[PDB]
């Protein structure tokens, strides 16, 4: 049962990382930080393992869905995917860090 | 969703912890280590949080069921439960440790 | 492990039901129907069992959090919570149904 | 999030189906029915979808592990693997049904 429960643990820790990215983005209320939190969320989940990568993909897709329900432009979403996959691929999320974002984020 | 995914992450980390106690038990093949591994498994799972406590219970109940199917004694079962609850409530599982059980257990 | 996997199966059927209510809401694009869809989603999930009730609460909380991020009004939020609880408790969601909402919803 | 929660639901309904195979085996206390329940359990789980196939594999492997712990003939374990895979692949589990097994199983 090791890998069975391991993969589920990864997925739910990953889900937790994604929600924490969102939660931080909300708290930070910081202009131009969207892409950084997109990347950091996916990066964090991915680090958990295949379960996490899986969760990140599903949740990124869901967030894109909700975002345009509220009027997100199609080109904007694409730029967001780029950030998602950049972090999910394990590349440094700080690439998208806006000047002056507090270090706890 | 933080507490939703956290609980689930806890349940599955705990489930992994319980299975790891079984696999360690099987590998150690150490006569009279039964109660230690029961306590340890429950202790480790409970340490995860409310989800781990929940999984420790479910899996302890399941293990009892299995053992009985294979001819485990009613009395030996009651002793197992006492070890389960000992660990699950945060008491040191080493209380039941046989001296000279390899330290990797 | 029956009740363990059952509660988990109920949580995830319920999570699916909540999401289906959102998907339908977005597809229906029907003014004044959101109260119906909140009640329906919560109703369907609660129907699953204790696991669904639990997932419904978590996701209603999640949805409120997200809508508020995008500018949702205070009174509307409290009305939304009222529709959530109404459905979750077994009361008929069709109470809020806009006459003229397509039958497939 | 549909497919995400969908896969999870399948795995937990699959897990539940596997446990019920075991519970039915325990209740039936019926000589020569071991293969039938292995087959039926895997067949039931597989029917839930991909997530169920996944749970069935995991749980069969775990069941074999445990059975061997209490002593199980190697030709029997191989025969059990065949039954598992027969059912998981969707073939009629009644292929393995012993004469006289109550039709509620």
């Amino acid at each position: 049962m090791r890998s069975f429960f391991s993969f589920l643990g990864e997925a739910f820790d990953g889900a937790r990382d994604m929600w924490r990215a969102y939660s931080d983005m909300r708290e930070a209320n910081y202009i131009g930080s969207d892409k950084y939190f997109h990347a950091r969320g996916n990066y964090d989940a991915a680090k958990r393992g295949p379960g996490g990568v899986w969760a990140a993909e599903a949740i990124s897709d869901a967030r894109e869905n909700i975002q345009r329900f509220f009027g997100h432009g199609a080109e904007d979403s694409l730029a967001d995917q780029a950030a998602n996959e950049w972090g999910r691929s394990g590349k440094d999320p700080n690439h998208f860090r806006p000047a002056g974002l507090p270090e706890k984020y």
